[PDB]
Order: C-alpha cells, then sequence, then structure tokens
C-alpha cells in the first residue's frame, strides 16, 4: 500500500497521487460516459458489454499508472486490431480520458503525464 511504499522509501506512483484505485473508478465511469456520448466513437463499443469492459479498464489504468491491480484482460494490440481504430479516433479517446481526469479535479500536469504514458499505446491501438 501507499504507506508500506513510503516506508520502504519508494517513490509515490501516479496510481497513488491521484488518489488510487478510488479515484481510477471514479475517473473511468466518467470517461466511458464521454465516449459513449461522442458521435465519432460510440458506434465502435456497439454490442460491448460495457460493465466488463470498465472493470478491465479500471485494472488496466491502474496498473498503468503504478498500481497493485492484476490486469485481467487481453493484449492491447489484440483486442484492437482490425477494428478501423485511426490516430484520429484514438485522439479523441485520450481526450476523454483527459476531461474525465480534469472533471476530477487531477492537475493539469499529472494528465499530461498520464498522456505521455497512453500515448505510446497507440501504435497497438491503431491501424491508421
Ligand atoms: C487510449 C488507449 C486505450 C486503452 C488503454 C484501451 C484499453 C482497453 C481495454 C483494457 C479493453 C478491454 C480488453 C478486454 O476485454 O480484454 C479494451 C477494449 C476495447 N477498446 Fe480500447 N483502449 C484504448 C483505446 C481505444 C480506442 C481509441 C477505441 C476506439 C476508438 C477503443 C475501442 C475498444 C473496443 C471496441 C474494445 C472491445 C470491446 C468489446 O470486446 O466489445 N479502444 N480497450
Ligand atoms: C477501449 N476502451
Amino acid at each position: 500500500g501507499l504507506l508500506s511504499r513510503l516506508r520502504k522509501r519508494e517513490p509515490i506512483s501516479i496510481y497513488d497521487k491521484i488518489g488510487g484505485h478510488e479515484a481510477i473508478e471514479v475517473v473511468v465511469e466518467d470517461f466511458y460516459v464521454r465516449v459513449l456520448a461522442d458521435d465519432q466513437l460510440s458506434a465502435f463499443f456497439s454490442g460491448t458489454n460495457m460493465s466488463r469492459l470498465k472493470g478491465k479498464q479500471v485494472e488496466f489504468f491502474a496498473a498503468a499508472l503504478g498500481g497493485p491491480e492484476p490486469y485481467t484482460g487481453a493484449p492491447m494490440k489484440q483486442v484492437h486490431q482490425g477494428r478501423g481504430i485511426t490516430m484520429h479516433h484514438f485522439s479523441l479517446v485520450a481526450g476523454h480520458l483527459a476531461d474525465a481526469l480534469t472533471a476530477a479535479g487531477v492537475p493539469s500536469e499529472t494528465i499530461t503525464e498520464i498522456l505521455g504514458v497512453i500515448a505510446p499505446l497507440a501504435v497497438d491501438v491503431t491501424s491508421g
């Protein structure tokens, strides 16, 4: 936990500094509200079990930012490949993530840091 890691002189992770698991859960919920209300994106998730996705994304986002959480989903390249996702789509999704972070009160500097961890994933997520 954060306390245990601090007693062992480990640096504070992005996960811990934005409020850990509960912060990620709040942000992911908001994020998908934003994504599904965007006409340019909603169709990608037609028929997708959103309850299930949100759970995987909470795990994935937590793990990526330094949480202890198990990621239980499939690899990014295999999940997204062939879905006709372009950098324009990727960027919109990253935009909604930034907007959810802002709405949750995450300092802009830390959102930029989070996008620096996420942006590289575009190589696996896009086909365009
Ligand atoms: C920004 C970086 C992204 C991350 C970290 C991410 C993460 C994830 C995760 C964890 C899953 C769940 C995989 C599983 O079920 O095992 C997933 C699935 C999915 N993602 Fe993404 N994603 C990203 C970008 C995008 C974009 C840009 C789109 C479309 C514009 C997209 C559309 C989808 C779809 C359609 C699924 C599968 C839902 C289903 O199985 O029906 N993702 N993604
Ligand atoms: C992908 N959400």
